[PDB]
């Protein structure tokens, strides 16, 4: 959701 961009690593 909004974490949705870290657990995306890179
Ligand atoms: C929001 O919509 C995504 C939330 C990010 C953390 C939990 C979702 C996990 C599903 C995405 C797979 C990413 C690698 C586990």
């Amino acid at each position: 959701g909004k974490v949705l961009s870290k657990i995306f690593g890179n």
